[PDB]
């Protein structure tokens, strides 16, 4: 039924984002200096990636395991995820990753106040570049998923879940740690409501917007007929 694809992403996001700051988290927690001085990144870019693969299997059977408004947006010009359909979607969708933050919450303390679980620039990375950055990021992950939905030279196989999970994954390795891979409306502001709050909470909302349209200009256009 309709509804049910609503809760479901609604879970769905809720359990991902959980995951994702629960690995990147967890290197940080027991007496600072020892292991996590500052963390070993690919533990954490396979946990993002990794987790997308595995909900898209369980919930993905039904709703469509999206878990990021800007994926839907970009499937809204080209996939028609139909004018109601993505706005109740992105709703479940936004909402969910905030259920997750605030769980989160109840652990430990140590630095409030700068960077604990949300995104952001660190030193020389002007907004402008932090911008072209998720805009390529996110385009990088729409390519993948519009590209899923059609026939490809030896078709995929099977591992659909695992392609769009690994295109995760490289879009995470090249910006997880650039950009703190935003390319998802929802990881950024689930951290963003729980803090509350920054003015440079444009760029990683914006980037995955701009960049997924982008991406479909080119596919639908010149990589599609």
């Amino acid at each position: 039924l309709f509804w049910r694809a609503v809760v479901a992403e609604f879970l769905a996001t809720t359990l991902f984002v959980f995951i994702s700051i629960g690995s990147a988290l967890g290197f940080k927690y027991p007496v600072g200096n020892n292991q996590t001085a500052v963390q070993d990144n690919v533990k954490v870019s396979l946990a993002f990636g990794l987790s997308i693969a595995t909900l898209a299997q369980s919930v993905g059977h039904i709703s469509g395991a999206h878990l990021n408004p800007a994926v839907t947006l970009g499937l809204l010009l080209s996939c028609q995820i139909s004018i109601f359909r993505a706005l109740m979607y992105i709703i479940a969708q936004c909402v969910g990753a905030i259920v997750a933050t605030a769980i989160l919450s109840g652990i430990t303390s140590s630095l409030t106040g700068n960077s604990l679980g949300r995104n952001d620039l660190a030193d020389g990375v002007n907004s402008g570049q932090g911008l072209g950055i998720e805009i390529i990021g996110t385009l990088q992950l729409v390519l993948c998923v519009l590209a899923t939905t059609d026939r490809r030279r030896r078709d995929l196989g099977g591992s659909a879940p695992l392609a769009i999970g690994l295109s995760v994954a490289l879009g995470h390795l090249l910006a997880i740690d650039y950009t703190g891979c935003g390319i998802n409306p929802a990881r950024s502001f689930g951290s963003a409501v729980i803090t509350h709050n920054f003015s440079n909470h444009w760029i990683f909302w914006v980037g995955p917007f701009i960049g997924g349209a982008l991406a479909v200009l080119i596919y639908d256009f010149i990589l599609a007929p």
